[PDB]
DNA sequence: GGGGTGTGGTAGC
DNA sequence: ATCGCTACCACACCCC
């Protein structure tokens, strides 16, 4: 065990945090896309009629953790047993579960304790450990396979296990469902072979949003082709409201109240007016949902096809540590902030940039919340606080940045013992050019 | 028209 | 035990 005041805490937490892995993996995939395309210009123009293939592993962590399980899980059966991937036993997140487990109602993000309560007596939950390096290896096979197929004009990384693949269709070619289904089965089989046993599902359509919905329809271990001209009540009746891209629990609640608790996209589709939509959830999100309910992408979503080099360019840099934060005095808080800045400046130097504005955010124990929350080392119920500084001259100097960060902390007046989480951000990044002569 | 701030929601497993 | 990250958009509200 390494406590938050140990010099090794950042390294050990990040080594264990699957959420840190997700964001870090997505950041390298973006960087890699940019480097592989420094001189290629493989982007989508208005001249292009395109097909979107949205590809995603099925229960990625659970699958890979199963396939690479240790000897003590040899007789474990991925098709018959309910499997979760998780660190602990009680208030530990279920990062991923297999479709057996989901058939009992278990869902990603549940705590293990919760999921156990849903099995019938005699059914035992299998808990596999994370296999992070293997998660990465299987992801590499994924993207390598996607490129080797030579069937896509643009391959966009969404995550470690997810990509949006664009195929341009010449006007002198008449695309058919049968060609599409066959591409889908090629991709599925090749990736199965290439990952030594992982399965992906695929949504295939003439919009991002439709391909996203098709993909959830395809799961598990299948594919679905639904083009705009195929839309139907049966399609929209298949989806819950937060199946819409951009609709999370909070948008959901607003939508449910405004619209009499729709229970499907078909329900919502028949009940809404764009203007009451905008009123309920906001103008831009409201227009995005309205567009989506026609199978259509909005302008914001289209940018990634039109100028992917720009969309995928990293614009800010930060760390968030809201677990294991237990400091007894301000000297230990200041040292942790210094370690944090050191870590960020390393990342910032890899990408050869400076920062001109930084932010510190913190979580503070709510006055009525227990000192030790239900989740071991959790942040629990907190109030958040944030404050930022413009630096003026962009910099990568530890002295300037760490000093300002610590000052930003003092500004927020959170007693060390009340502190439960910290975020350190470089919000505005500045390129470093060969000319550094300034007076 | 331009700018700024802090806060909040979402996405991946 | 247990590892509740991180980038980005949007918004509400403030200024000249
Ligand atoms: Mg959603
Ligand atoms: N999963």
């Amino acid at each position: 065990i390494v406590a938050c005041d140990d010099p090794d805490f950042l390294t050990s937490y990040f080594a264990h945090s699957r959420l840190h892995h997700l964001s870090a993996w997505k950041a390298n995939l973006k960087d890699k896309f940019l480097n592989e395309n420094i001189h290629k210009y493989t982007k989508i123009t208005d001249k292009d009629t395109y097909i979107i293939f949205h590809i995603d592993f099925d229960c990625f962590f659970a699958t890979v953790a199963y396939l690479c399980r240790s000897s003590s899980f040899s007789a474990c059966d991925f098709k018959r047993d309910p499997i979760v991937v998780c660190h602990g036993t009680k208030n530990s997140d279920i990062a991923s579960c297999n479709y057996v487990a989901r058939s009992y109602g278990i869902k990603n993000g549940m705590w293990v304790s919760q999921a156990e309560k849903m099995l019938p007596n005699g059914i035992k939950l299998i808990s596999l450990p994370y296999t992070f390096e293997q998660f990465q290896l299987k992801s590499e096979a994924f993207y390598s396979t996607l490129k080797r197929l030579n069937i896509f004009n643009l391959i966009l990384p969404i995550s470690i296990d997810e990509a949006v693949c664009v195929r341009i269709i010449p006007d002198n070619i008449h695309n058919t469902n049968t060609l599409n289904a066959r591409l889908c089965e090629e991709i599925r089989q090749e990736i199965f072979q290439g990952t030594n046993g992982c399965t992906v599902s695929i949504g295939c359509s003439d919009s991002l949003v439709l391909a996203r919905l098709a993909l959830k329809m395809a799961k598990p271990n299948g594919y679905n082709i639904t083009f705009k001209s195929n839309l139907s009540e049966e399609f929209w009746s298949s989806f819950k409201l937060d199946d819409l891209p951009g609709v999370g629990h909070s948008t959901l609640s607003r939508l449910e109240s405004t619209f009499d608790s729709p229970h499907s996209l078909n329900d919502l589709r028949k009940r809404y007016t764009l203007d009451a939509l905008k009123a309920s959830v906001g103008s831009k999100l409201g227009m995005k949902i309205h567009l989506a309910l026609q199978g259509q992408d909005d302008e914001e979503s289209l940018k990634i096809l039109y100028d992917p080099k720009e969309v995928l360019q990293r614009k800010s840099l930060s760390i968030d540590i809201n677990w294991g934060i237990r400091f007894k005095n301000i000297t230990q808080v200041d040292l942790f902030i210094e370690r944090g800045c050191q870590y960020l400046l390393e990342k910032l130097n890899e990408i050869n940039k400076t920062t001109s504005q930084i932010t510190l955010k913190l979580m503070r124990r709510c006055k009525d919340a227990p000192i030790e929350p239900p989740k071991y080392m959790g942040m629990g119920r907190c109030d958040s606080f944030s404050r930022s500084s413009r630096l003026g001259i962009p910099t990568n100097e530890f002295g300037i940045i760490a000093t300002e960060m610590k000052s930003l902390y003092r500004t927020l007046g959170c007693p060390p013992m009340e502190l439960r989480g910290l975020a350190l951000q470089f919000n505005k990044l500045v390129d470093v050019g060969p000319d550094n002569n300034q007076l």
